[PDB]
């Protein structure tokens, strides 16, 4: 019923990285949807849509994000994760960065990502829509197929949870003890989304390279409630996955492997998808072919340095387009 949509960003070169040749190794067209590598041989694919270099935070947001809140708010689940190697800019896609000096509100920085973009939004766009509505929030991270909240106001960061199958969802589970917050307003959103911030360095302090083997995942759910024309009260609830993958070069690994055996199970039509055979499968069995309209975002490379990291990432994406989803509306 609906395809996977894929996309990739290519991000500009970094102070590493040597450009030698006066034509780019890596070329993106947006307007034909194409990713184009010097291996005088070049592999083209086409993709769902395409951002080169230049693309700026604002129009990551505009051009994939806007459309995916609106299926959010007719009370479709959504899942967005970004996929690729460590440095290309998963991050940098799905959060953002804080400007220094406080040259900018948090609502005006220009290197806000997703997350900050998509939760001033949902405010935005509920308000005016007149619609009685509720958002709560939750920020997980696995590793070493371990589940940290960054959120729990309270515990040490180190106290870990359960994942149990959720009676209510088939394909889903529950995490028990996940904090959820209620966001009021969006004034409310910048001391949470620095909570969790502050409480991930906590983390990176316990385990060995925590930012680039963890797996993040921000979930908002939007509870609305509608009158319908018979009289009838109608409840909807939208709910948004955004997920920061681990590093695609890399118990360490259980939740990426697996990943990629769910995927390959999933495009091949192979009769058993292994979603029970790690963490993070157990918590997206839903995004991946059940009833998630799922969006990924491939973060590559430009540089002769990543250029190998950069062909496993577009090969890896490109299949996965071949995912069928059957989304579903909560009431
Ligand atoms: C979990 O989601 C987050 C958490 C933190 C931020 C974020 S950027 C977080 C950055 N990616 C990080 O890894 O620490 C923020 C930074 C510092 C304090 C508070 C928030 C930010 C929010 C709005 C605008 C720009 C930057 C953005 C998203
Ligand atoms: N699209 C981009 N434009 C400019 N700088 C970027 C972009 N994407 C990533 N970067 C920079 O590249 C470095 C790595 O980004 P990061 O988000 O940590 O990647 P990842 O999470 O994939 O390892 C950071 O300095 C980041 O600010
Ligand atoms: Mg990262
Ligand atoms: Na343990």
């Amino acid at each position: 019923m609906k395809n996977i949509q894929v996309v990739v960003r290519c991000r500009p070169f970094n102070l590493a990285e040597r450009k030698a040749s006066a034509h780019s190794i890596v070329e993106c067209d947006p307007v034909r949807k194409e990713v184009s590598v010097r291996t005088s041989s070049r592999k083209t694919y086409t993709f769902d849509m395409v951002f080169g270099a230049s693309t700026k935070q604002i129009d990551v947001y505009r051009s994939v994000v806007c459309p995916i809140l609106d299926e959010v708010i007719m009370g479709y689940n959504c899942t967005i994760f970004a996929y690729g190697q460590t440095g290309t800019g998963k991050t940098f896609t799905m959060e953002g960065e804080r400007s220094p000096n406080e040259e900018y509100t948090w609502e005006e920085d220009p290197l806000a990502g997703i997350i900050p973009r998509t939760l001033h939004q949902i405010f935005e766009k509920l308000t005016d829509n007149g619609t009685e509505f509720s958002v709560k929030v939750s920020l997980l991270e696995i590793y070493n197929e371990e589940l940290f909240d960054l959120l729990n106001p309270s515990s040490d960061v180190s106290e870990r949870l359960q994942m149990f199958d959720d009676p209510r969802n088939k394909r889903g589970v529950i995490i028990k003890g996940l904090e959820e917050i209620t966001v009021h307003n969006k004034d409310e959103v910048y001391q949470i989304l620095e909570k969790g911030a502050a409480k991930r360095t906590t983390a990176a302090t316990l385990m060995n390279a925590y930012s680039s083997r963890s797996h993040s995942v921000f979930s908002v759910t939007i509870h609305m409630k509608e009158t319908t024309i018979d009289g009838e009260e109608l409840v909807k609830i939208g709910k948004l996955n955004l997920v920061d993958l681990a590093g695609s070069e890399n118990n360490i690994n259980q939740s990426l492997l697996t990943l990629g055996r769910v995927i390959t199970a999933l495009v091949e039509r192979t009769p058993h998808v292994p979603y029970r055979e790690s963490k993070l499968t157990r918590i997206l069995q839903d995004s991946l072919g059940g009833r998630t309209r799922t969006s990924i975002i491939a973060t590559i490379s430009p540089a002769s340095l990543n250029l190998e990291e950069t062909l496993s990432t577009l090969e890896y994406a490109h299949r996965a387009k071949n995912i069928l989803n059957k989304p579903e509306v909560n009431q």
